[PDB]
């Protein structure tokens, strides 16, 4: 069974660049529901397929991907911040960047580029290309995970959704990604970054 | 030049279905940003026509019908409110829901349904077929408009992007669904019915 | 395991309309090929689901949906073409049809039109509405099944890849589309049509 | 107006490897008709344009995109092949593939993986990111051109229609790629890669 994890902090401790409003709802009620509707899509897929009942399967897709992606995604983007977090990564981390980016600074505005883009519902990732060897942009839809539809793991992930910051920036994206630079755990980042170090 | 329609009545005018702030900034921030970013979309692609140039006009097609559909969206959805709306239509219209969907009660259930399903942004719709000659319930999207999209005409369109609501249902969509039953113009959606009339 | 069904036919038993090598192929290889890797998929997901392993479900998807989607529309396909077949149906079908459609000719228009209309690979389908209790027309694009997508149950299908007709008809669809009607085995359309408006 | 353009070389130039007859309605039918439609598509949005009718704008898109993207492709497809093709590539262009695929060899492989992993109809291709500076491999669906939708630049492009390869590869679509590599035009390539790398 799938479960909701807990926050590594508490509900305000992001404050004051995402308030406890929004951490609140989008933990205990957008990310929860997720959870029990996953796992109640999975139940419903296992007696599909038991029965080997294709049409069934099929249409259960959208349920999975949305409600599945939607506790991969969620359960991330916890970890990727902090209220000691901000500032730049060290190390290979940092490295990476400057040679796949040009510098952190240039990293940091194609990343914001690619999250203030999203036309609709979707998040902004920085993940790894194992195949290429390297760093990679990319921005998904609604739900959809980074790994689960592109192969790339997820590094870093900025979750552009309305519930994300409407309550507290309104229809001015631009000033919530401004914010949320200040919350990346990079400690976090940089750990999922040496796991792929293969 | 395309324009920000002015709004039938005052930004509080919906309450308590649909508060002030939402309103406010859903006409003065959103929709306006739609128009905004619409004119220029349009500007660029009159230029890539000109100049016979079919990659710049494919690259803009994302542009044009998320600002585009936005402002044709927005335009219809003020329409299709009012502060002396709710009940239900008579005449002609009302028996066309009948007919096509049983009852006023079960057409509501069913874009009450068609609303709330939609994962991520987009919008619920009552529309009408021409070429079947009847009413017909779709869901939209992001901003992808519905007769640009499906060829149904829209009558009553309900928007469930997260700015539209979140403020004040948070992550409760059908409270939200609730509420904008109240308000609907049955007036506005009858004339646009009557429009179809052939 | 899914298997592979045999023809109702001989593979030239639907000639001139379609030839043999085309019925041949897209029976014994490209059919076949879509039975094969759905089972390899299902079995995956098989592992995927019992591990809880929600990236790889969704990773599995795209798979799952064509393969098995290649094996739901082929099967019905198969039955609902016949050496005896053409002409038109009978009874409630061909009442539903004049009804939904205004008559049968204009059914064809319809149906040829959905079919000839589809960019890419896809299917042309006349399907049943379970929710309107009325017939419906329907296009879907690679090997999206007609229920698992839309909803709809299928009654006759029409293979719209390049697959179905270039080696006999090259690059002119219509012609494929307009001999097509003297194989349609409306008794099997029939059937499936009386099957869900019990 | 756009032009179908002439081919570099005789419609059985590349026998054995693409016959005749292929290429022959490749060009001539295939090609021509996404010429003819693309114009009078664009006519139509000039029109839409001058309206300011924004509906029909959107609802001129997929077919903008279709055709406009079917005449920007298998223009660049015909200049990526030759009679006296095949081989590898030197200098600069050669160093950038061991360089970013490892060796040509593993280029070709991802290059083939990615054409024959396209489900349904499509296009494999080679193209350069100006953003990264480096090479990237891309599939595009149907007619989907590659800049216009990734915004990568086309070097190489692989036809994996089936109108591109089923008279003569059948559902072998593996023996079609393993072929074509002996018509590459290596220089044709060099040039587009000499071209946006400035
Ligand atoms: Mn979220
Ligand atoms: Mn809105
Ligand atoms: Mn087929
Ligand atoms: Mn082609």
């Amino acid at each position: 069974k799938h479960s909701l994890p807990d926050l590594p902090y508490d509900y305000g401790a992001l404050e004051p660049h995402i308030n406890a409003q929004i951490m609140q709802l989008h933990h205990s009620k957008v990310h929860a529901a997720y959870v029990n509707n996953l796992n109640v899509t999975e139940e419903k897929y296992q007696e599909a397929l038991a029965k080997g009942d294709v049409t069934a399967q099929i249409a259960l897709q959208p349920a999975l991907k949305f409600n599945g992606g939607g506790h991969i995604n969620h359960s991330i983007f916890w970890t990727n911040l902090s209220p000691n977090g901000g500032g730049e990564p060290k190390g290979e981390l940092l490295e990476a960047i400057k040679r796949d980016f040009g510098s952190f600074d240039k990293f940091k505005e194609k990343l914001t580029a690619a999250s203030v883009g999203v036309q609709g519902s979707g998040w902004g990732w920085l993940g790894f290309n194992k195949e290429r060897g390297h760093l990679q942009i990319a921005a998904c839809p609604n739900q959809d995970p980074l790994q689960g539809t592109t192969g790339l793991i997820p590094l870093l992930g900025i979750d552009v959704w309305e519930h994300a910051y409407y309550l507290q920036y309104k229809n001015v994206r631009p000033d919530y990604l401004k914010a949320i630079w200040n919350v990346i755990n990079w400690e976090n980042v940089t750990e999922r970054y040496m796991a792929c170090k293969k």
